[PDB]
RNA sequence: ACGGAAACCUUGAUUCUAACGCUACUUCUAAAUAAGCGUUA
């Protein structure tokens, strides 16, 4: 059966938060160390790139059973869902991440 | 059988050290617990 589910949530921050970006691309920051941001509506986004590797790295202390130098002797746990380069089996992984952008600009003005 | 697959803008950092809400200034100035004894008898 071909079917895909979507976990949909709110991701509501309970402290600051600093994902960071580049400073001449996420627009010239005068401060040291800016947040990543939206390249239009300016305002600071999470990068599905950040959310996959953070929880690849939290779910590799778990499923994993052993230590991995490279995220390539990785569990077939991990591999089936986020993909694995040097495996035929698992080039591309079932999960796909998307950015999550601010949701509730309203609410805060 | 998608210039594509895999990849945390990440690790370590105390908005901290020093500093008397302090110095000067009379609750003070005059003041008898005292005055009046009528009229009748």
């Amino acid at each position: 059966t071909f079917a895909k589910i979507k976990f949909s949530a709110q991701i509501r921050l309970e402290t600051g938060l600093h994902i960071g970006g580049s400073d001449a691309f996420a627009a010239i920051g005068a401060i040291d160390s800016p947040v990543i941001k939206d390249p239009i509506t300016n305002l600071p986004i999470i990068p599905g790139s950040s959310l996959k590797g953070k929880m690849r790295t939290l779910l590799a202390k778990v499923y994993n059973e052993k230590v991995a130098e490279k995220p390539s002797d990785d569990s077939d746990i991990l591999s089936r869902l986020f993909g694995n380069s040097k495996d035929k089996r698992f080039k591309m992984g079932r999960l796909i991440f998307r950015d999550a952008f601010l949701s509730n600009a309203d609410e805060l003005d």
